[PDB]
């Protein structure tokens, strides 16, 4: 048996929206400590990864480790008919067939619930390994939505460049151009508008915007991201939940 | 999809508990307005006749009309583990192989679920009708509990009389010899403890202590039993749920 509960059925929600746009069927793989799930882009340029903890829910039971593939077109169809204030229950039994998604309000006395047809998802085992970056940064997250949403009009490629205090970000194409430049700052009041570069190698990258477009998705999640960039390695993408992380790994051009 | 949750997991233990023991494999019918189950003895001779209406539980859900049926013995190893003061949560799909039983305690932070398998019970159709009996009374569950265990001892039977402003219990067996008379009274400060007698005709009838020793398990659901007597009819037993009751109908020897 596995009952995970999350105090607010968004939480949820807005996970699948990091996703379910760039890869469609993923296994969740649920454990004592709780859940993470893992998935390649097809063309093998976007690596997805998902830690919830279970400090993360409001009550979570798992004794026994299941993989719970499900394809996300499905699952966000019934995830759409949850209030966003709601409760959510994942249950499922020990060989599941199904999932069972449980939308309560014990304010209003409703409660509503799903099911959804597990499949066989097969993938590939994704070896993630620790590294080292050369670039370190964080800033809001939305910041960084604003600009790839804007730079990605003008071309199918960012070029980012880092340089001792300087965040570079550049879009060329056939109708236009655009260069933002942002700088480390300190924000004495608000210290979640901060901009932070730890910075032991310059470094130069392009990335497609498509696949930046599909990583910004991460951005309701977190009100920062931290991007850590190498020259040799893909690039991480990090936007840390309440006791997890929802992490893009991406390739440069 | 049904989700019918309970406030007090242990309103629906003692329901199980007066079917339990007299019959083993029972369908429960669940619709908008609630359930009903109903099963006979093999032998026939006893009947056993449940209504919970939406009102009972603390949120009930149920669009389309499903049977569950299950082994009652097995149902209730599930529900031993519950605390008796948990949240019950009822929870089957569209087309059912499986039900599920979910106690929470929103206090402790605690949530287990566990898995009955349904089966294919097949029983006779039950034509209970609505008839005039001959004599009505009602008294503590609690009292009539104690004269039939204590009865019971001593024959297989218990011959029940009632007479004018009289409720007569007789047993007479090998080893020793019961009788207890009961009179009709108001009870000023306690009205939960007077016995209510409205009698038509006299009465005279016979039934096996084995039965009324089943049915008096029916007793941790109700403070109060209401027997209707006939002397052409199966006798009536019930106990009055908060929006519903269970029911035995008996047939006199």
């Amino acid at each position: 048996m596995l009952e995970a509960k999350f105090e607010e059925a968004s939480l949820f929600k807005r996970i699948i929206d990091g996703f379910k746009d760039c890869v469609q069927l993923v296994n969740f793989q649920c454990k004592e400590d709780g859940i993470i799930a893992q998935a390649v882009d097809d063309s093998r340029v976007l690596l997805v990864s998902l830690e919830i903890g279970v400090e993360a829910f409001q009550e979570y039971r798992c004794d026994h480790p299941v993989t719970l593939g499900m394809d996300l077109t499905s699952l966000s169809k019934i995830l759409r008919c949850g209030n966003n204030t709601d409760t959510l229950t994942l249950i499922a039994d020990n060989t599941p067939d199904s999932i069972i998604l449980l939308f309560e309000d014990t304010k209003k006395d409703r409660i509503a619930g799903y099911s959804l047809k597990l499949m066989d998802i097969d993938a590939d085992f994704l070896k993630i390994e620790e590294l080292q970056y050369d670039s370190t940064l964080s800033l809001p997250s939305s910041e960084f939505s604003k600009i790839v949403r804007d730079l990605s009009q003008l071309s199918d490629s960012i070029n980012i460049m880092i340089t001792k205090e300087t965040i570079k970000f550049v879009a060329d194409g056939d109708i236009g151009s655009g260069s933002v430049i942002i700088k480390p700052f300190v924000d004495m009041e608000h210290p979640e508008t901060s901009i932070k570069l730890e910075m032991d190698q310059p470094v130069d990258l392009t990335f497609g915007a498509k696949y930046l477009l599909d990583i910004i998705k991460g951005s309701s999640l977190s009100d920062r991201v931290g991007i850590r960039l190498s020259s040799e390695a893909p690039a991480l993408f990090q936007f840390d939940l309440k006791s997890g992380f929802l992490q893009f790994f991406l390739a440069p051009k």
